[PDB]
C-alpha cells in the first residue's frame, strides 16, 4: 500500500512511520514545507502509525533529537514516538478490509488529514488549533498539547483497567476534533476502507 505523506505546514516536519517494533519503509524522513514523501507499507500491517516530528536535529549518522514525536533519537524511526503526537493509525488487510483513524490519545502536535486516495471510504481529519487552545495543565513546554495520561499517570486517564470514562481533558480534544479518538474508550471514529486501499497523510491540511 502506498502512503503519500505531504507537509503542507509552513515549517519543516520529520515524518515517522512505524508499527511499534519495526520501521515502516525507511521509518522517517525530513519534509520541508510543501514536500511529499511516498512510502510503501506491507499488506497486512497491523497497528501501523504515521506522525510528524517537530524541531529536530540529526547528525550525519541519523541520530539526534526531536522536541515532539522523538522515536529514540533516530531519523529513521523503529519505534513509536514520544508524546505529544497526533497519530494517523491503520491496520491493513484485516479479514478483507483496512481500518484507519486519527488519535489524540497520545496528545497533539501537528494538525493532520488522513484520507484514502482510492475509492470506497471517507477520510478523517483533526485540523483545529489544539496547541493554541490547549488547557494550561496539558501544555508541553517542549511544544504541543499532551494527553492527560502522559501528564498525570492515573488509571482513569490511561484506562489501565479497561474501565474509564471521558474526562474534562478528553472532552477538550473531542470538542476541538470530534473525528479523532480523545481517550482509549472513546466511541470509535475508525473508518472501514476496502482492503489494499492507498492513502495520503497531510500535515497542516487547512
Ligand atoms: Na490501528
Ligand atoms: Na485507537
Amino acid at each position: 500500500a502506498t502512503f503519500e505523506i505531504v507537509n503542507r505546514c509552513s515549517y519543516t516536519v520529520w515524518a515517522a512511520a512505524s508499527k511499534g517494533d519495526a520501521a515502516l519503509d525507511a521509518g522517517g524522513r525530513q519534509l520541508n514545507s510543501g514536500e511529499s514523501w511516498t512510502i510503501n507499507v506491507e499488506p497486512g500491517t497491523n497497528g501501523g502509525k504515521i506522525w510528524a516530528r517537530t524541531d529536530c536535529y540529526f547528525d550525519d549518522s541519523g541520530s539526534g533529537i526531536c522536541k515532539t514525536g522523538d522515536c529514540g533519537g533516530l531519523l529513521r524511526c523503529k519505534r513509536f514516538g514520544r508524546p505529544p503526537t497526533t497519530l494517523a493509525e491503520f491496520s491493513l488487510n484485516q479479514y478483507g478490509k483496512d481500518y484507519i483513524d486519527i488519535s489524540n490519545i497520545k496528545g497533539f502536535n501537528v494538525p493532520m488529514n488522513f484520507s484514502p486516495t482510492t475509492r470506497g471510504c471517507r477520510g478523517v481529519r483533526c485540523a483545529a488549533d489544539i496547541v493554541g487552545q490547549c488547557p494550561a495543565k496539558l501544555k508541553a513546554p517542549g511544544g504541543g498539547c499532551n494527553d492527560a495520561c502522559t501528564v498525570f499517570q492515573t488509571s482513569e486517564y490511561c484506562c489501565t483497567t479497561g474501565k474509564c470514562g471521558p474526562t474534562e481533558y478528553s472532552r477538550f480534544f473531542k470538542r476541538l476534533c470530534p473525528d479523532a479518538f480523545s481517550y482509549v474508550l472513546d466511541k470509535p471514529t475508525t473508518v472501514t476502507c476496502p482492503g489494499s486501499s492507498n492513502y495520503r497523510v497531510t500535515f497542516c491540511p487547512t
